[PDB]
Formats: C-alpha cells, structure tokens, sequence
C-alpha cells in the first residue's frame, strides 16, 4: 500500500533496568512484527549490547547518540565503531533533547551524521522546531535550516531516515511532512523526495498512530513514550 | 591512613576484543594490599566489562545523569549503572566541563543524584592552561569544589580529582591547597580522610614520585589505563 516502506523506531530515551527492558524485549519478540514494517528499538547506552543480544533478530537496534570519531579522549562518548561492535545497526542524531537540554549544535550534529554513514549505520536524522518558533512564524526556516545541515553530510539517503519532532507541541504532521519531502525535492533530487522515509516523532500512542500513518507523507514514526508499552505492537501494526 | 585509590579511565577508547585483551592482563595481574583499583569504560561496555574483569577491580561508569529515569535520550542514570554492576561514576571529568559544555551546577547536581543512589563519585576539577597562566589556580579549583561540597553530605564514597587540563606532558602544591579548603570549608575529620587523587599526565615512569607526595592519594590514570604500565602504576606505592 505505501510508497515508502513504514518504519517504527522505538526510542526508550532514559528509561529502563535490565528486569524491566527484559520484559519488554520478551513482548516485543512474542509479536512476531510483520515482515512489511522495519522496526527499530534504541536502548539506554549502557544497554545496547544487552538488548542486542535478547531481542528479534528482524528488529534492529540504534544507539541514541554518538560521537564523531573512532577513538578519542571523549570520557563519556560512544562512537560509531562501539556502536557496531555491540551489534546495533542505526544511530539517532539531532535528538531535540540532544539539541535543547545538552546544546547540540548544527554544526556537531552534521559531523556525526558523516561519520555515522562513513562508518555504515543507518542514522534516524531528526529535526524540529520549538514553541517560540512556530509562534514567531519561522517553522520553515527552522526546519529547513536543520534538514540542509543533515543532508549536506548525506551522500547516500538509503540509509537516512528524517525524523520529524514537533517539539512546539488535515493533519499538522502531514504539513510539516509535505514541505519536507519538497525540499528534497527542490535541493536533493525528486528520486531522494520520492524514497526518504520522512517520520513522525514527539507524542505517538497507540490511540494516534492508524491516522497519521494514513496521511501521504508521513512514512512511521519516532516513538518515544509508547514504546515502554505493550501498545508499541499496534503501532507497529498501524498499517494492518 | 588514606587507601591508595588508582583509576583507569579508558576514555572513547576500545572495542570487546581490545578491552577483553586489556582486562586478561589487569586480571593476571597482582594487586597490592591496601590499593583499591577502578576501571572506567566507554559506556557501551560497562556490563561487558563488570562481567569479565574480576571483582578486586570495580567498574565505574564516565558519566552519568542527575534523575533516575526520563526524557533523556543518550544519557544513562546512576540506578543503570549499579544494575550493570558498576559501584563509581566519574563527574566532572575536564573533557565533559570543557568539550561538553557541562556546568559547575549539573555537575553538583549529577554528584548529589549519584551519592543518594548509592554509587562511589569520582568528583574531577581542575584549571585550564589559561587560568594557570593567569594565576587564578587556586580560585577555580576551589570554586569548583565548593560546588561539589554543596551537593555531598556524607564524604566516604567520594574521591577528589584533581586535573589539570594542560598537563599532557605542583601535583603536590595544589593537592595540599585542596586538602586545606576541605580542612575548614567542611573539617578535618573529611580533609584527612578524603583521597584527592592526580589525573594530569601520569606514566609509569612518573607514578612512583607523584605517589610519595603527602597530598597525592593516587590517580585517575587516562592514556596509560590502556597499556601494560597502568599495572606498574597500581604498583606505584610499592
Ligand atoms: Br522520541
Ligand atoms: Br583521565
Ligand atoms: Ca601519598
């Protein structure tokens, strides 16, 4: 039915012991996730290599951040490299909590997102736009803004996937997604508009996600709080 | 008298083959009475590394938050560091304060989290080249340990170090500065029983004078935790 395949990451953020994350890798491989949506869990750093090990081989796994070299003198940074090592295969960068609580810039950002690439993770590249921004009118500028930096670090999209926050927070999701997609378009190429899955992050649940899966531009999601619950499945199945 | 206390803070350093290597040889290795020896590993690997060093070596993670759960995305909380089997978090590291921008507050903030979730704090301060050359040494060490001091009411589980962040290549001078503002800013009981550790370049061929010094309590070793001279380093005392 779509033109993009749906795409579900699961972002667990801060959350979670290995009893508890134990558990929902237990529901999560009792779904059985259908073969049409790829699926995407990231775990805690200091869990990435546990939940590897435990979870569904045909669910993938992303580190929530990473740093923009190999090795260094980073105490407290993961690279790309560790990433692979601990079996996980994407990387969410430009996180709005990275962005707004630990000042990520633009700049660092682009240069994870080349490096992460360089290395072979897939990135879950994610943009948006705070409460102050859309009240002052600049959505688009924003966004824009964020999207150019990533993709002049892109050189190869079929491992990119656009993560759309709606931090400030017909369907104003579709929106956003529309103009997304038609920057691609304008400053990428149309084949790059036509086969980027653009996601939708912020605030999805189980009671929204078969509605704004419906809508043409938004290809899955970015899941933050559902995805500690069992209603992370129907998500997953939004599409079904 | 003050249990010699050397740490290893390997930093982005490492993948499981390289750090399972590293950990063979600290765990062949014989650690002396009386020297309490920490680890501290890229944080993707601190079960890794709980589970395959052996228990006279603890783990400490190289960062932490300052709640135990939340919206957080790439950061970890003390209670997940406990349940990987890690007993220390380092705080305040230079590279956290001066590449990452971390502040004085969520530095005591994250001291004050760690310390009531149980965990041993490596608490780190310490003066750029800038303000060495300036002559501020003093007043910014102490500035920062005031913040730390302000979010810790109970001393055991807490060990100062001291990094100067210039020093790649005195110890002593500033250590016993530190030992004085502990002395009457909180007593003397803390001051004399608080281990202030060295985390300015230290090698093998250095470790064993820096370890004689009165105010020197031992390190937190960076670029040498990697390598075979970090057991002459535990050794430091002997
Ligand atoms: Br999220
Ligand atoms: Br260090
Ligand atoms: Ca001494």
């Amino acid at each position: 039915a779509p033109s993009r395949k749906f795409f579900v990451g699961g972002n667990w953020k801060m959350n979670g012991r290995k009893q508890s994350l134990g558990e929902l890798i237990g529901t999560l491989n009792a779904a059985k996730v259908p073969a049409d949506t790829e699926v995407v869990c990231a775990p805690p750093t200091a869990y990435i290599d546990f939940a590897r090990q435990k979870l569904d081989p045909k669910i993938a796994v992303a580190a929530q951040n990473c740093y923009k070299v190999t090795n260094g003198a980073f105490t407290g940074e993961i690279s790309p490299g560790m990433i692979k090592d601990c079996g996980a295969t994407w990387v969410v960068l430009g996180h709005s909590e990275r962005r707004h609580v630990f000042g990520e810039s633009d700049e660092l950002i682009g240069q994870k997102v080349a490096h992460a690439l360089a290395e072979g993770l897939g990135v879950i590249a994610c943009i948006g736009e705070k409460l102050d921004e859309r009240e002052a009118g600049i959505t688009e500028k924003v966004v824009f803004e964020q999207t150019k930096v990533i993709a002049d670090n892109v050189k190869d999209w079929s491992k990119v996937v656009l993560a759309y926050e709606p931090v400030w927070a017909p369907q104003p999701a579709q929106e956003v997604h529309e103009k997304l997609r038609g920057w691609l378009k304008s400053n990428v190429s149309d084949a790059v508009a036509q086969s980027t899955r653009i996601i939708y992050g912020g605030s999805v649940t189980g009671a929204t996600c078969k509605e704004l899966a419906s809508q043409p531009d938004v290809d899955g999601f970015l899941v933050g709080g559902a995805s500690l619950k069992p209603e992370f499945v129907d998500i997953i199945n939004a599409k079904q």
